[PDB]
């Protein structure tokens, strides 16, 4: 039932998007451009904020992996949700997150559903919202990718199989 017409891969350019992010020095917009052009960045996708496979295990394993992880040739680390920017903003603050790594807003799903990553967690009470995915991406394009075939599990693409990727 989802679009499955574009599912993104590896190879493919990322859609232009732009997402919203509270930083330590206030709301700011990040677009797609500024984000990956000329660089090389890990993005990571979870199903919500303060839920516990995303709180507990995924983004730790990458607050714990970040020094070695821009060590490797990354200038870049993103987390991104559909979650509005307060409860990102409030998610970065406690998970330590903060001035770390990006957390970015993709309230409305337009980035997740552009690029066909879509779930249907109603009943866990999440709605709409992204799979659990990491990406490596170069210059705004896709070189590794990495999609939970649950939601629940976190291992290819958590932070360490990245590092093991770089």
């Amino acid at each position: 039932y989802f679009q499955s017409m574009m599912t993104i891969a590896v190879g493919d350019k990322l859609p232009n998007a732009t997402f919203k992010e509270k930083t330590a020095d206030g709301p700011v917009e990040v677009t797609t451009e500024l984000l990956f052009k000329g660089k090389r960045v890990v993005l990571f996708a979870v199903p919500g904020a303060f839920t516990p496979t995303c709180s507990l295990n995924h983004l730790p394993g990458y607050l714990e992996n970040r020094d070695a992880i821009l060590a490797r040739g990354v200038d870049d680390i993103a987390v991104v949700a559909v979650n509005d920017l307060h409860v990102m903003g409030a998610w970065a603050t406690h998970s330590g997150g903060m001035g770390k790594i990006h957390f970015l807003s993709d309230w409305n799903a337009a980035f997740t559903k552009a690029i066909g990553m879509e779930i249907d967690l109603s009943a866990g009470t999440l709605g709409i919202r992204s799979k659990r995915y990491s990406m490596l991406v170069e210059d705004g394009v896709v070189k590794a990718l990495n999609i939970e075939e649950s939601p629940g599990q976190a291992t290819a693409s958590g932070a360490a199989a990245m590092l093991e990727l770089l």
